[PDB]
């Protein structure tokens, strides 16, 4: 893996459940069935999501966790454990969305200001989550909710692995940036979500509170503004983005639109942690999408992004640092292409947050953008989590591979692997005062024959007079290796003789020694 490691000793590999009930789409006596086969087939846990839709729908404080308890029962029975996502977001309107479940219509009627709801620069209205500005309505609600669903889930504390909490539109930190009904679908340019009269005062307000008064700023902007009401968001979306971005304006007001997910994320991070730490004990994570169109677009640079909230990531990501919530992100079975039109660099992408997230000691998860129908994108996604230190892998969805063995087992050999602490011991190994040596192998785990990056590096055991490191390898997996010396200026020296292999790797923890 990147820098001389190897995979990460707590990986472990999810499926999410479907989007409508079980009942639904199969019965639960099948749906146990289904459960022992993933297992079966490496799945730790289920994911599933939980939406408030159906959780507080005829009104406040009226709450239905019937389907979560008698989903949970299953889960108990079939031997498994379950990740919940508490759903504050609307199901249906987004891609792979077959389902129809919006938030309860009663908390509309809570404000009489736009205050709840994204207006687009060209006024398309979107509803299908809280606006993270009315934080004392999401305060509120949240609060409530998570609390609620806590006492709910209290007796089957045993079969919940983690918890997710939604930051926004498909349960990802972000805005409503992307949607067919606003013409920003992909591989399009996002357009900026702050146009209710609401999250015009909001900015205008944060501007004055930074710099004072209308003087102040006309001189930190290096502007002539009249009146304060003159403040306001992008008039113009592409011109902000082809070369306002780069102006003092721009600076503070990606600041602000972005600073309003940080501030969500320490807001959700804080009524979670308060509602469930002392009970469940469990980690909670949010997630962040994958704008990856429009990346490397050189005219309008990372033109999909910024309208969706992400423009800086590490300062981004020290947000769910502080709030001590892991994150999930997602296109691992994606590759770069960076060409018109769509200027599309996911795998760039990805790579950027796990370095970011790995530099932070953030935990880190993925997920399949969209569904894998060919054991290739396996592959890709076994790359990337097993080099980049991902602690899980969440694939979306149940059906994909429950109703088709040779995906399903394709899945099992790749993906769902588990992780064993192995010993590798070399001997003879001819270097000189500055060499280092390391191992590169066949598997996505073991570096895929890569010398570059992804060689995990072996140390001088000056007790025995050899080469070792405590490799951690997928277990019960056929594997074949090969060490080699790099000079001290980084060049591969030599190669092992032989090519060794492990047919399989040990269930329980040993050692592979082998001469040069
Ligand atoms: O709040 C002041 C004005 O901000 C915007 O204008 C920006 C423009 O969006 C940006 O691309 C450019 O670089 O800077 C100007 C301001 O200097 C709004 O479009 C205006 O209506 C506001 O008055
Ligand atoms: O079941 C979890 C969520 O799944 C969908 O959202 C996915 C989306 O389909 C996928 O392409 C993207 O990469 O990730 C998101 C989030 O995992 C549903 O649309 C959501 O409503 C669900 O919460
Ligand atoms: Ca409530």
């Amino acid at each position: 893996a990147v820098n001389g490691k190897g995979m990460n000793p707590d990986y472990k590999a999810y499926l999410m459940a479907p989007l409508k009930k079980i009942p639904e789409v199969t019965n639960w006596e099948t749906f146990e069935n289904d459960l022992r086969w993933a297992k079966q087939n490496g799945f730790y846990a289920i994911t599933v999501d939980f939406w408030w839709g159906d959780m507080e729908k005829n009104g406040d404080q009226q709450f239905d966790f019937s389907y979560a308890q008698r989903f949970a029962q299953s889960v108990k029975n079939a031997g498994m454990k379950m990740i919940p996502i508490i759903s504050t977001h609307q199901c249906g309107g987004n891609v792979g969305d077959d389902c129809n479940v919006p938030i309860p219509s009663w908390v509309w009627n809570q404000k009489s200001d736009d205050s709840l709801y994204f207006k687009s620069e060209t006024g398309t209205v979107n509803k299908e989550t809280l606006n993270p500005l009315a934080s004392d309505v999401i305060r509120k609600e949240y609060g409530e909710l998570y609390t609620a669903f806590a006492a709910a889930m209290k007796p089957y504390k045993d079969v919940i692995a983690k918890i997710y909490l939604s930051g926004g539109p498909a349960g990802e930190l972000r805005y409503p940036s992307y949607t067919t009904s606003d013409g920003t679908g992909y591989p399009s340019r996002g357009k900026f979500q702050a146009y209710t009269e609401f999250a015009k005062s909001k900015f205008r307000l944060w501007v004055l509170n930074k710099y004072g008064s209308l003087n102040e700023v006309n001189k930190a902007w290096g502007t002539k503004l009249i009146s304060e009401l003159a403040i306001l968001p992008p008039s113009d979306g592409e011109q902000f983005l082809m070369n306002g971005y780069l102006s003092m304006y721009g600076k503070d007001y990606l600041e602000w639109y972005q600073g309003i997910l940080e501030n969500h994320t320490k807001l959700i991070g804080e009524l979670a942690h308060n509602a469930f730490d002392t009970t469940f004990q469990v980690p909670i994570g949010a997630k962040i999408a994958g704008v990856h169109w429009q990346y490397n677009n050189p005219t309008i640079p990372h033109g999909a992004e910024k309208p969706a909230g992400y423009n800086d990531y590490s300062h981004l990501l020290d947000a769910f640092k502080s709030a001590k919530l892991d994150v999930t992100f997602t296109c691992l079975e994606m590759t770069d292409k960076g060409s018109y039109p769509e200027y599309s660099m996911p795998k760039t992408l990805v790579q950027n947050i796990a370095t970011l997230a790995n530099e932070k000691g953030i935990v880190l998860n993925g997920e399949n953008a969209l569904s894998i129908g060919n054991e290739e994108e396996y592959k890709r996604v076994a790359e990337m989590a097993f080099n980049y230190n991902f602690a899980g892998f969440t694939l979306l969805r149940y059906q994909d591979v429950m109703y088709n063995n040779s995906l399903m087992g394709k899945f099992k050999d790749l993906l769902g692997v588990t992780p064993v602490m192995q010993t590798i011991v070399v001997k003879n190994v001819p270097t000189t005062i500055g060499d280092t040596v390391y191992i590169t192998g066949n598997r996505a785990e073991l570096g895929s024959w890569d010398t570059k990056q992804y060689p995990i590096q072996l140390y001088y055991d000056s007790h025995s007079n050899d080469w070792r490191g405590n490799v951690v390898l997928p277990a019960e997996r056929n594997i074949e290796f090969k060490a080699f010396i790099k000079s001290k200026d980084g060049t591969v020296k030599s190669w092992q003789t032989i090519q060794q292999s492990w047919n399989p790797v040990p269930l329980k923890t040993t050692s592979h020694t082998s001469s040069w």
